[PDB]
């Protein structure tokens, strides 16, 4: 039927910027390096980005704009057959909802927190810190630290982030009461995104450009501060400086590439909607490759900010910038508090840090979960919207996803997050649905021939740049990072201190393989259900529908 086009120009670029622009940037980039020890993250980061990510982010907005057609009913447009891709798509954006909400819903807990005289991860005072607390100055004094042994002594901002926030449980066997507190916070996130995508974006657009701003606005002055910071040198050093022996590794190239199908929305299905959106004639490729700068530049800058305040904290702590903090997702909701801090009239800036996360990841989330529920309409438009049941369909979505949210929200549920972090939505289920989609619009459809269509649309024949990553370099990457994930094996681990439990492990894995399943079984599926000789039925399916 009558497909929605973005009004103008600014309607589109405003959306596509808030889908890749948000806690993927900025929680967990900085994660991902902190564990990656620096730059030896870097050179497997840009190597995907001017290889594998910018390509495939603008190839979803070109088959968005070719086919005009939601992800899943893209790919059937496109190649019959690997329908697989556009349903793997959608249980990888399930997944990464249920996940991708609870990081909000820790700020929301932040936020509350940050409404008093004393912000609460600034003392050892407080009754959640245990006996082993040492205020940051204190420890920077000789005379309290080095002077007097104090084992095991932790800052007061981590303490509150591992025993208030989360409750650490001491592991994921054992799950613990589901925190109220956080359970409500998480409600309050559910009900903003359900009531927001219930009314549509329409309402956002009005706003959007303070709203935009405000993030970008913030994220500066916590850069400014860090750089002011004392200490700030040598994390900046730990971050570029790149070390050789670890980018032997394999698990660096994991979770680099990952980062970058991750942050640029790649293979959630999210992007190629919100290009379908655009209209034909529109230069996208002036756009997207313009938009793709700032996401990996406000990426790159964030890390900036985070890793000056972590030299700050080691000079004062003493300990190793490596040692500092959690090396997981806790990282942003422990370095960037601290810098809050040590800012001046702390309270009114920590309010506002934690308000950007909210705007940065809510508007991520609203296209996300937008991006879910018209991909799950399109299959059965009639059918839904005929019913009242479409208009529930949003809220049967939420009401589920909130409830499977609740095994984070539990004391143990910071390493259910991490399971689900690092095996769904990252890890090699995006790196098989990244492969599967080069591999189809560049083998089976003809990377020169989609050329052809693209040059119709921008009014230009693209740079051989993206032809022969689509063809050669994204899927030697991908097809090589999985291939090492096997060879070498690491189970993950949380912090580099849990030992994942075999069947937790093994639980992961079928998070993963649930998405990376869906493109074999439906190839198969399909090829059963299409009646002639194989090879018949295979010719008539690769044919473009
Ligand atoms: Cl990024």
């Amino acid at each position: 039927p009558q497909r929605e086009k973005w009004s103008s120009k600014i309607d589109f670029v405003l959306s596509v910027a808030g889908g890749f622009v948000g806690l993927g940037n900025v929680w967990r980039f900085p994660y991902l390096c902190y564990k990656n020890g620096g730059g030896a993250f870097l050179i497997p980061y840009f190597i995907f980005l001017f290889g594998s990510g910018l390509p495939v982010f603008f190839l979803e907005i070109i088959i968005g704009q070719y086919t005009s057609e939601g992800g899943i009913t893209c790919w059937e447009k496109i190649c019959p057959l690997f329908s697989g891709i556009g349903y793997a798509s959608v249980v990888i954006v399930s997944l990464l909802n249920v996940y991708y909400i609870v990081i909000l819903a820790w700020a929301t807990y932040y936020l509350f927190q940050s409404f008093q005289k004393e912000l609460p991860w600034a003392h050892c005072n407080h009754s959640w810190n245990t006996p082993h607390c040492m205020e940051d100055t204190m420890r920077k004094n000789k005379s309290v630290w080095i002077t007097i042994s104090s084992t095991n002594f932790t800052s007061p901002v981590i303490e509150f982030w591992e025993r208030n926030v989360l409750s650490l449980s001491p592991g994921i066997d054992h799950p613990g009461s589901l925190k109220w507190d956080l359970a409500l916070c998480l409600l309050l996130v559910w009900l903003v995104c359900f009531f927001c995508i219930w009314k549509g974006v329409r309402s956002t657009g009005k706003v959007v450009y303070f709203t935009a701003t405000f993030p970008f606005a913030m994220l500066l002055v916590l850069l400014v501060r860090g750089l002011t910071l004392p200490g700030a040198g040598a994390g900046i050093k730990f971050y570029l400086y790149p070390d050789i022996t670890r980018l032997e590794d394999p698990q660096v190239w994991i979770d680099a590439g990952t980062q970058i199908f991750f942050s640029y929305a790649i293979c959630l299905g999210a992007m190629t909607s919100l290009g379908s959106y655009n209209k034909y004639k529109y230069n996208s490729y002036r756009d997207c490759m313009l938009l793709g700068c700032l996401n990996s530049g406000t990426s790159f800058v964030s890390g900036f900010a985070i890793f000056s305040i972590l030299g700050f904290m080691a000079q004062e702590q003493g300990v190793d910038i490596a040692d500092v903090a959690e090396s997981g997702p806790g990282l942003a909701f422990i370095a960037y508090p601290k810098a809050v801090t040590m800012m001046p009239l702390p309270t009114f800036w920590s309010i506002l840090f934690f308000i950007m996360l909210l705007l940065l990841g809510l508007d991520s989330q609203f296209v996300e979960v937008e991006g879910q529920i018209t991909s799950l309409v399109d299959l059965y438009p009639s059918f839904l919207r005929k019913g009242y049941r479409r208009e529930i369909f949003i809220a049967f979505v939420c009401s589920i996803s909130y409830l499977l949210g609740l095994t984070m929200v539990t004391e143990g549920g910071m390493y259910v997050f991490q399971l689900f972090d690092y095996y769904a939505a990252s890890g090699v289920c995006l790196l098989w649905v990244a492969f599967f989609e080069c591999f189809v619009i560049a083998w089976i459809y003809g990377g020169d021939n989609l050329y052809d269509g693209i040059e119709d649309m921008i009014g230009y024949r693209p740079g051989p740049w993206m032809k022969y990553s689509w063809a050669v370099i994204t899927p030697v990457l991908c097809v090589g990072c999985f291939i090492f994930s096997l060879v070498k094996y690491v189970p993950l681990t949380y912090n580099k201190t849990y030992v994942y439990p075999n069947w937790a492990i093994g639980l992961g894995w079928s998070l993963a393989l649930s998405s990376m399943l869906c493109v074999p079984l439906v190839i198969v599926i399909r090829l059963c259900q299409t009646e002639g000789p194989f090879l018949v039925r295979v010719k008539y399916l690769l044919t473009p529908r």
